């Protein structure tokens, strides 16, 4: 079926989240990969924990605010002497990440073959604004989407709604990209067209479903759109 | 409020899965800590990105198939020689584990307090039976109640909601016993009164709730309801 529209997700395919675990070791020598990867799994578990707590949103709470609590288990967990300065140093660096440098022209060569483009988010409203105007890509979307809208994560229904909501297109239409081979997954359950970007070359998630083609970086995305 | 009813999690609280990281070294020497982790973590990972993707079972499968799923995801990606046999083995492994010492005897003095016991398990009931067996604890549980009667993971509402209705009394009446931080913290939410099995020493999830208390193993939790 003919893509209509292209929707990201944000961090590890837009967003390179690479400058916290590397800030990470500078405050923590010797701990810094190791915290990065505790904090990420334990933010993920958060947002998950929470939706399927409450498929309502009855245990919701602003990425950011979960990401403040993942850190902070994670520092609690590993030993590390996470106050007020370490903890506001390290959500800096969150608010404000650069870009993979191979994106911004290729999000050109599709808004050029007359494509809407918009990413939806885990990430609230208000943080992913300026994580957006960290790296240059300010008017190549059409729409920035949270789930704060609906008060619920990925994989939950109500957030891969919100982009055929937005965009006035049936999911069938919209090709949805993300690094993350669960959310590949859950958004082709849902019925869109999707790009997975396996950054790490690893095997795809044995969920009995696969998206419609992977590559390794946007560019291969670019690659698999023109064709 | 009184308690009248306590219910155990399975894997972690009252069967020790030690064995079968012990048996993966011996099948990939060198690889088993590594093996047995990611196994975990997916298995876990699996369960919630189904049940958050189909908040009324859309995406449910039963708990032995999606651990099978995770350890073959884990081979994947760990580049370790996993066919038939090797999976056969480890899955044999899993079916039958043994109990922790300490727990047994626990179970009488409780037992004796005059207490209906039972087990709310991810486990699908075909795997959650014979594990019984495995253990010498067949006769002490009233009900053995698994998350397939829902097609829901916790920590899905419908999946705590299984241990009020078994047991015939409000959930703040039933002492709900877990290994997992983040069950525990999910049952608290539900409304149990909660008791945490913290087996490896680590802080409390930052969840923003706490269970009733908290110990380190079986007689712990003995200590906690004579009181
Ligand atoms: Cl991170
Ligand atoms: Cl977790
Ligand atoms: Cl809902
Ligand atoms: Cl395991
Ligand atoms: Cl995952
Ligand atoms: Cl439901
Ligand atoms: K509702
Ligand atoms: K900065
Ligand atoms: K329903
Ligand atoms: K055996
Ligand atoms: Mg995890
Ligand atoms: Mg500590
Ligand atoms: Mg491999
Ligand atoms: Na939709
Ligand atoms: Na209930």
């Amino acid at each position: 079926t003919s893509i209509r529209a292209v929707v990201f997700d944000a961090y590890g395919t837009l967003f390179d989240v690479y400058s916290v675990a590397a800030r990470a070791e500078q405050l923590f020598p010797g701990k810094g990969e190791a915290l990065s990867v505790l904090w990420r799994d334990r933010q993920i578990d958060y947002t998950r924990i929470r939706s399927l707590a409450g498929p309502s949103g009855e245990h919701y709470k602003p990425f950011w605010d979960v990401t403040v609590d993942a850190l902070r288990y994670a520092c609690a967990r590993l030993n590390l002497p996470l106050g007020n300065h370490a903890e506001a140093t390290l959500m800096r660096e969150y608010a404000c990440l650069s870009a993979f440098p191979e994106n911004v022209p290729v999000l050109r060569q599709l808004r050029e073959m007359g494509l809407p483009l918009g990413i939806l988010s885990n990430g609230n409203p208000q943080m992913l604004e300026i994580a957006v105007k960290s790296a240059g890509m300010s008017g190549l979307f059409d729409h920035v989407l949270s789930v704060d809208a609906v008060r619920l994560y990925k994989t939950a229904p109500a957030a891969y709604a919100l982009a055929p909501r937005a965009f006035g297109v049936p999911a069938a239409q919209i090709l949805f990209v993300s690094s993350n081979g669960w959310d590949a997954c859950g958004a082709t359950w849902h019925g869109f067209t999707t790009f997975w970007i396996n950054r790490l070359g690893h095997p795809p998630e044995a969920l009995d479903v696969a998206p419609a083609a992977a590559g390794h970086d946007m560019r291969d995305l670019l690659q698999f759109v023109q064709a």
